[PDB]
C-alpha cells in the first residue's frame, strides 16, 4: 500500500448542503469512510454557488487533504482551485455533478445524459401519452449535471414526440423558497400545462407542493429528480407517481471506496478496468465519452452507477435516503 489509513483524510463536496441528497450522499461517504478506517469530512456551502464552493476547495487543499470529492455548482468555476489541489498531489474526484473533465480524475456518475433523459421522458410520456405542454423545471442554466441531460432530454424529445411543446424552462436555484414561487408561478401562467418535468431535488417537490397549494395535484404531471424521504409522502398521496433517482447512499460510498483505493492503497485506474464493491455491484472505468465529452488520458474517467430507481407507491418504502 502506498499509505497508512489513519494518515489521510478525504474532502466530501456537495453543491451545498441542507438537501436530503447532499446530506444522505454526504452519510454514504462518511459510512464508507468509517468502515475503511479513513477520515471523511462532509462540508460546502449553505447555498449553491461557485465562489462558496472556491472557498471551501481552497480550505480543504489549505488544509492538506488528501482527495477532494465534489459535486460541482459549473463546468469551469472550479478550475483553477481544482487544479492546484492536483499539483500539491491530492487526488480529486467529482460525484453526482462533473467538472471539465480534464480538472479530476475520474467522475462517480449516476447515469449518461442518455440514461437519465430517457427515464425523464419515459416518466412523462407513461402519464401524458404522445400530446401535450410541458415544462422544463431545475435549478440553474450553468449546472453541469441537469444541463447535460435537460440537453438530450430536449433533443429527444423534438424528434421522438413532436406534439409535445416545452413552453417554458425555468430554474428554482437550490432554494426551496424561490422553487416554490417558480413552480407556482408555472401552473398560474399556463394554467393547462400538462406535465412539469423536475431534474433536481429540490425542484420536485416545490413542483408537488405548489400543485398540491393550487389544487392542481392530480390535474398536472410532476416528475423528475429528487430523494424518496423528501417526496414520500406526495407519492402516497398521489401528488407524483413516479420519479427518479438511484442509490446517492452508495453514490457517495462509491466515491470514498475509489479515493481509499488510489491514495491508500496506490492503485493506477485506468480506462476498461472494472471491480467490484460490496453492497455497490460490479463497476467499470468508462471513457470521458460516455457523457459527450472529448477529452481523454490516462487514468481519467467515468465510473456509473449500476442502476437507477423508479419510485412508486409499490417501492417508495423501500429506500431510505
Ligand atoms: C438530484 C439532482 O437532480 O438534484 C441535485 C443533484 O445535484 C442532482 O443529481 O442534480
Ligand atoms: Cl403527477
Amino acid at each position: 500500500d502506498k499509505k497508512k489509513a489513519d494518515d489521510v483524510k478525504f474532502a466530501f463536496i456537495p453543491k451545498l448542503t441542507g438537501v436530503g441528497f447532499f446530506t444522505s450522499g454526504g452519510e454514504g461517504a462518511k459510512e464508507m469512510g468509517d468502515k475503511l478506517g479513513v477520515q471523511v469530512k462532509y462540508d460546502g456551502p449553505s447555498e449553491a454557488s461557485v465562489s462558496g464552493q472556491v472557498k471551501y476547495i481552497n480550505n480543504f487543499i489549505n488544509q492538506n487533504y488528501d482527495a477532494l470529492m465534489v459535486s460541482s455548482t459549473s463546468v469551469d468555476g472550479l478550475s483553477q482551485s481544482l487544479q492546484r489541489a492536483k499539483k500539491k498531489g491530492m487526488t480529486v474526484l467529482t460525484w453526482d455533478s462533473d467538472v471539465n473533465p480534464k480538472d479530476r480524475s475520474f467522475y462517480i456518475s449516476q447515469g449518461t445524459p442518455d440514461q437519465l433523459a430517457n427515464l425523464l421522458i419515459e416518466m412523462t410520456s407513461k402519464q401524458i401519452g404522445d400530446k401535450g405542454k410541458v415544462a422544463f423545471f431545475y435549478s440553474s442554466p450553468t449546472v453541469t449535471d441537469q444541463n447535460q441531460w435537460v440537453t438530450k432530454a430536449k433533443e429527444i424529445i423534438k424528434e421522438k414526440y413532436p406534439n409535445w411543446e416545452i413552453v417554458t424552462t425555468q430554474y428554482g436555484e437550490n432554494n426551496a423558497q424561490k422553487s416554490l414561487s417558480v413552480g407556482e408561478n408555472i401552473l398560474k401562467t399556463y394554467p393547462d400545462i400538462n406535465a412539469v418535468i423536475c431534474p433536481d431535488a429540490t425542484a420536485l417537490p416545490a413542483m408537488a407542493q405548489a400543485a398540491e397549494n393550487l389544487k392542481m395535484d392530480k390535474k398536472v404531471v410532476v416528475t423528475g429528480f429528487s430523494t424518496p424521504n423528501v417526496m414520500r409522502d406526495y407519492v402516497k398521496r398521489g401528488t407524483v407517481q413516479q420519479f427518479g433517482l438511484w442509490d446517492v447512499k452508495q453514490q457517495g460510498a462509491l466515491a470514498t471506496y475509489v479515493a481509499n483505493e488510489i491514495v491508500v492503497k496506490g492503485k493506477k485506474l485506468k480506462v476498461g478496468d472494472s471491480f467490484e464493491v460490496k453492497g455497490i455491484g460490479k463497476v467499470k472505468v468508462e471513457p470521458n465519452s460516455i457523457q459527450g465529452y472529448d477529452y481523454e488520458a490516462e487514468g481519467n474517467g467515468i465510473i456509473v452507477l449500476p442502476e437507477r430507481v423508479v419510485f412508486t407507491k409499490d417501492n417508495i418504502d423501500k429506500y431510505n435516503f
